[PDB]
């Protein structure tokens, strides 16, 4: 029939609703939201800066602001498995870049072109939901849900590690100086001499005569936006050096993520009350962001801080939030921006279903069930709505929602005579995502508190959440200790039953197919970077082989 | 009999000697030699510079490491248990200073009285070899043995930071500039209005002229040197400030200890072969200070460095190596000297006792026999020698002594059937400490390659020795979790015998004394701090009190 797995979902899923929201009365919950609030604005931010600036400011970052706020609350309102974070990704920022440049060189008009292409992948996603192909999650094994893993918490780590890694460029120092000669150290801006005509042309425009201006009174802006020269001891490749700014950043950098490993290990200690030992061993990297406030204020050296905007209304002065899918363009351009729709869908598809297997995995000891026909469907619904707005378009982000299930784990209560609390289940709830995106919205009433935040701080916090989400992948536990190493095994039950060298070629066949997806990763096809789990699960077909099967369901499975 | 005990040590050391050199040929050795040269260095150096400061240029930096290199050698060639390094201790620091002000407020000679108390102590430290008072040594209990550990490693611990908190004075960075207006940041020299009437005199006998002399060229140093003022953004409370030194010092001394943490966890790693995982794992603090000087060395930043002297001939330009007792001095001075010497001898002597006591512990499993009457005649007949070159004074050491005689622990190769290999004893020699007072007498002559060592690496080895001495003192096996903490407890065979209420008081016994030791440590009694040990004896011995003698020695005295 059609329609008939919505109808199953939503079947399975209505009896917990209000238990969804009574599992909400801890404190766990509202660390969980601290937690997760500054460790999600970020990005949006960031995409929605990068995105105004590729766009010549027809998406900026309030715009981006606003749909990531809609599409959470109607997502953690009304979808399957609520633990799931939706976020703004990288990848998307590529499909503009191409798009908006095809606009430049024909003549038409981007925001109705965009909405069309939207509309129709929505109305894509949803024949997709009522063809029910999500049942194609049937076959994806272990063996994608432990690479693609490993490989993204990768990706983010690194990307983390640039990210700070960049700010050496912006604030550069002095890698020479005399501490003797410091009665001899200064900038100075002075006229430049012969200016090219170019700058002349920029001046008569201007109306800007060179000869009354003041020259030792303009600041590094104001000198760079007159184009001057720069003479003096403390000059560089443009600008004068940054005393001081770059190591206060790396500092801060470090010390958060050390910070933060160390409260977060008060739960093994065995000299402070149960009620000490789950109340700063659960609030880690919330304690550990006010402190590094307060010691970056105290300090008083000038970091880079977190800018949220102010306004609320659009970027563009003529941007009145609706968008008609054909206002300036001929009529035709309807019936072709269905062609990317396709690819668009397939790809958006793909994301959202990899993420939701890889979430919904057996380890976690999910208690109410999950459903993978209405995800689809309430992210078609929220992409086509968020393309009519004129908002970004928002899919499933695999390190933020790990970080979000990992949050709310449930521990036992002994742990001395034995070790580590065994592990009981995720708190199953509603109220941490509609918290979270409902925070995010109301971020343009409270600039005055979030702009102490510096960044090298969330940087650390970016670097925690991709190491802390390493834990638990079952490849790991293989190539950490197999493939070279030692002659001595551990237990490892899959072992217990099968050949060593077998599990030697099972894990270079991971790893040449993980090297593979790094290879193609930037490529020239991150485009269609996600398409790639079709390749995966053809390589694990041809993989029965040269093994039988029972080495194969036995090292592999689950 | 007389010299009876000094026999009996000679007779059961007689045997082992060529063993204790033919011992001494492994990789380990050199690994403690290059791991203790340089951490024994620096204290020397620095506490040559500030007698010599104190005492006016009469015994600097090169007196104290000639000083140190002969009585080095001379007891590492003849002397009991040859694991104790002899160091220059602060304790010191204050004699020479007090009996400075003396020899000038009366009318004496300073270096003639200093080698009369000296010979006089020296005497008196012969004497008590042979009197065999050495023997008190079986009145010395688990009890101190802990504490006098456990207090000297904290001062340690807590000397090594305030050695990296003290750079912030020297250099000092600008809490609140603005990164906008580096167009109009500088110092400048200017002449001083209406100057004091000292700086005129000091110009007048100077010969100095303040109309003619060039005031806008002025560097730091001769600004200071000429009595100037600064006026400019810049200025500080006196110099221009220091543009990020103090940061990059406190990332050096931060990420050599982390990475001399990590690179001495090697021996636990399993990805690794077995001439791998044991030749960067006993080499650990002598390749971090190669990679964090290269590291130092490439980012150019001028933090400070290790100044080693260059020149071979005495400070003063007529102290020509020898001191008669009375040069310029009554007759009667030699015959009121010996009232200090024995306020020294005994000091001099519970020290080195204590020492002795606390490095020949049952726990290290020693096999070749140690003597404690031939380490006092040695350390006395040095004494006498230092005194009548005009050398500083030279006892043992502690921390130093503990972290050699760590870094010469000799493990099993059986990780897998059981646990961290058993230790099984420390390495015997006599090699180790003889090359490392060989190299300290020749740094004269590579005074070129030590110049590129940071002082905040240094401090940062210092941080780590201290905070390795800890691991092994039984005071915090139970002062870690026994008198607040949980309510279970681990196995510690002594409660497998005794009360639970019983060992809170004892360890609340040994807390109370701990902290007396503390308080009394500087107060105005720094100069008689060791003679305390006869304190702690008389409270161990009013113990038997409230305590029966059962309980006594199974929870004290092991
Ligand atoms: C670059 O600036 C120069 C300097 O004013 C100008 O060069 C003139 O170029 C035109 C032809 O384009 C000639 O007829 C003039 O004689 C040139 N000026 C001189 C002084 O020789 C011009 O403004 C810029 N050059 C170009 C090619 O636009
Ligand atoms: C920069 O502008 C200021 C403002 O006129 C001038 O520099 C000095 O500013 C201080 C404070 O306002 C006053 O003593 C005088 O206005 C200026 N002192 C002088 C010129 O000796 C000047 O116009 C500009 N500075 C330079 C170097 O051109
Ligand atoms: C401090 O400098 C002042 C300024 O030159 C001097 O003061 C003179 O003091 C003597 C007595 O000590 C008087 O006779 C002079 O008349 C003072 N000078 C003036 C100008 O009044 C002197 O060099 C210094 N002061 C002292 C007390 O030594
Ligand atoms: C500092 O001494 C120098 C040396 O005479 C002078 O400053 C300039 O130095 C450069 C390089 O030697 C030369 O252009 C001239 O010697 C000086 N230029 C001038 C004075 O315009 C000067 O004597 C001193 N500087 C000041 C500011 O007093
Ligand atoms: C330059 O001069 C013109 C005419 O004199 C004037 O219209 C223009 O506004 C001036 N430039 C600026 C920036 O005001
Ligand atoms: C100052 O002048 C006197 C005599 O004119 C001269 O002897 C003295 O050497 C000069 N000062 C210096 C530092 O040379
Ligand atoms: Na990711
Ligand atoms: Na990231
Ligand atoms: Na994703
Ligand atoms: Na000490
Ligand atoms: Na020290
Ligand atoms: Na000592």
């Amino acid at each position: 029939r059609l329609f008939g797995g919505l109808i199953l979902d939503i079947k399975r899923k209505a009896p917990f609703f209000l238990s969804d929201f009574k599992d909400a009365l801890s404190l766990q919950c509202l660390a969980s939201i601290l937690f997760l609030y500054c460790a999600c604005m970020s990005p949006v931010i960031t995409f929605g800066g990068l995105l105004g600036e590729a766009t010549e400011g027809r998406i900026s970052a309030i715009e981006s602001l606003f749909g990531a706020s809609l599409t959470g609350i109607a997502y953690s309102l009304f979808a399957g498995q609520p633990l799931t974070i939706l976020g703004s990704t990288g990848p998307v920022l590529v499909f503009e870049k191409i798009l908006y440049k095809f606009c430049r060189d024909y003549q038409l008009s981007y925001l109705s072109l965009r909405t069309s292409i939207g509309l129709w992948t929505s109305f894509l996603c949803i024949v997709l939901v009522a063809t029910d192909a999500s049942s194609l999650v049937c076959y994806i094994t272990r063996f994608t849900e432990e690479a693609f893993a490993a490989l993204i918490c990768i990706i983010f780590i690194y990307e983390a590690l640039e990210k700070l890694f960049d700010l050496g460029e912006t604030y550069a120092f002095n890698m020479h100086n005399n501490l003797d000669k410091l009665t001899s150290y200064s900038c100075v801006c002075t006229e430049p001499p012969n200016p090219s005509n170019e700058t002349l042309a920029q001046w008569k425009k201007d109306n800007i005569t060179a000869h009354n201006i003041s020259w030792r009174n303009l600041t590094v802006s104001e000198c760079k936006k007159l184009r001057g020269v720069f003479l003096g001891s403390a000059c560089g490749h443009h600008g004068p050096y940054i005393p001081d700014v770059l190591f206060w950043c790396v500092i801060l950098f470090f010390t958060t993520f050390f910070l933060s490993s160390f409260l977060k290990q008060f739960k093994t200690k065995r000299y402070f009350p149960t009620k000490v030992r789950s109340t700063i061993s659960d609030f880690a990297v919330f304690l550990t962001i006010v402190i590094m406030v307060t010691i970056d204020y105290l300090v008083g050296v000038p970091s880079p801080k977190l800018h949220v905007p102010e306004k609320f209304e659009p970027t563009h002065p003529e941007r009145g939030w609706i968008i008609s899918p054909l206002g300036d363009n001929p009529w035709w351009t309807l019936l072709i921006a269905a062609i990317p729709a396709l690819l668009c869908t397939i790809l958006i598809f793909m994301d959202q279903q990899i993420t939701a297997v890889i979430i919904n995995r057996k380890e976690h000891k999910l208690k109410k069930g999950a459903g993978y026909h209405l995800d689809l469907l309430m992210v078609g619904v929220m992409l086509g709505v968020c393309s009519v707005m004129g908002l970004p378009w928002f899919v499933a982000a695999t390190v933020l929602s790990i970080s979000h299930v990992n949050s709310l784990k449930v521990e036992s209560e002994c742990s001395a005579p034995g070790e580590q609390p065994k592990f009981l289940g995720i708190r199953e709830q509603r109220v941490t995502g509609l918290m979270i995106f409902i925070l995010m919205g109301l971020s343009v009433f409270m600039t005055s508190v979030l702009k102490f935040i510096p960044m090298p701080v969330l940087y650390g916090v970016f670097l925690y959440m991709g190491v802390s989400s390493l834990k638990g992948i079952q490849l790991f536990d293989r190539i950490k200790l197999f493939g070279m190493p030692a002659k001595h095994q551990p237990d490892l039950i899959y072992l217990r039953y099968v050949p060593l060298w077998k599990v030697h070629i099972f894990t270079v066949i991971q790893l040449t197919c993980l090297v593979l997806l790094w290879v193609i990763k930037v490529s020239a096809a991150a485009v269609v970077f996600p398409m790639m789990v079709l390749a995966l699960v053809f390589v694990r077909k041809l993989m029965d082989l040269c093994f039988t099967k029972r080495e194969l369901s036995w090292l592999d499975d689950l």
